[PDB]
């Protein structure tokens, strides 16, 4: 009975020492296991496999405790989703383009080639210790584990087509924002004043226009009554706040955004581009950069920079 000495983990920090049995499979020993992202379950062990580390699923009570206060989840199936997912981007390149992490373009990623660039660009700090250390080897350059991240905690696979929008929702829900705070009033003539408070990730997006100067000034949305009632910001309290529409042609003005995705094609297919204005207007699409001194193209979500907020409007 021949054997060799192996260590199983969830969180790539916690090791747990195994003897494993040459003539059975990981899988018949551990159920699903990984080797960095490659799937062993159905492989005997090899001589070169001794002292090696390989990921399984929180099989016991030990590593349940250990992958939900690594990862903040207890979806059964995330460890073979990341996993899955990190053999992939392993294997993807990390350029750094205009002092940014971005992403090569590889199975359909231009959204996570966008939210990244994104993310280096705004205040966030995210929860979960395991974002925390793979976004930190993100901003060096070794953006594979997060990226892998990203697509489990929003149930993507890779080749996926996903939004942006909805990608940075669940990045968001993952991150503290509970410093972050909005109010809102919206106005019918007919059915008068309602004011919302907002907190948290809703308090740092909004979904109907990309322009922050018009949310301040007031945006018509509908009414019960029929009318079109006026909704604007009040009080805004955060570091960033996200502004989402509908992709149609926009004007981005230098100085006066942080950055911006571009969507181009329609909702069956297209491919996103990432806007940044620095000293220029920057639009980085992967690898790729061009710059322009005006920019107009088919806008999706625009970032603004914000501390604190008041409006002057007297109701
Ligand atoms: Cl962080
Ligand atoms: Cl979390
Ligand atoms: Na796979
Ligand atoms: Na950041
Ligand atoms: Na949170
Ligand atoms: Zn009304």
């Amino acid at each position: 009975v021949r054997t060799i000495k192996v260590f199983t983990t969830v969180d790539n920090i916690n090791l747990h020492t195994q003897v494993v049995d040459m003539s059975m499979t990981y899988g018949q020993q551990f159920g699903p296991t990984y080797l960095d992202g490659a799937d062993v379950t159905k492989i005997k062990p090899h001589n070169s496999h001794e002292g090696k580390t390989f990921y399984v699923l929180p099989n016991d009570d030990t590593l349940r405790v250990e992958a939900f206060e690594y990862y903040h989840t207890t979806d059964p199936s995330f460890l073979g989703r990341y996993m899955s997912a990190l053999n992939h981007t392993k294997k993807w390149k990390y350029p750094q383009v205009n002092g940014l992490t971005s992403i090569k373009w590889a199975d359909n990623n231009s959204y996570l080639a966008t939210a990244l660039l994104t993310l280096q660009q705004i205040e966030l700090k995210f929860n979960p210790p395991a974002l925390q250390d793979a976004y930190y080897r993100a901003r060096a350059g070794e953006a594979a584990n997060f990226c892998a991240l990203i697509l489990a905690y929003c149930n993507k696979t890779v080749g996926e087509l996903g939004d942006v929008r909805e990608t940075m929702s669940y990045l968001f829900q993952h991150a503290n924002l509970d410093s972050c705070k909005r109010v809102l009033n919206v106005v019918c003539d007919t059915c008068g004043q309602q004011q919302t408070t907002l907190k948290g990730v809703e308090a740092v997006m909004y979904m109907g226009t990309l322009s922050y100067e018009q949310f301040k000034k007031g945006v018509q949305i509908p009414c019960t009554c029929g009318r079109q009632a006026t909704k604007y910001l009040v009080q805004q309290e955060s570091p960033f706040v996200m502004m989402s529409a509908p992709p149609a042609q926009y004007e981005l003005k230098h100085g006066t955004f942080t950055c911006a995705s571009e969507y181009t094609g329609n909702y069956q297919c297209g491919h996103y581009k990432h806007i940044t204005s620095k000293e220029t207007l920057y639009c980085i699409d992967g690898a790729l950069l061009t710059k322009s001194s005006e920019y107009k193209g088919p806008i999706t979500d625009v970032f603004y920079k914000e501390n604190s907020y008041t409006t002057t409007i007297k109701p």
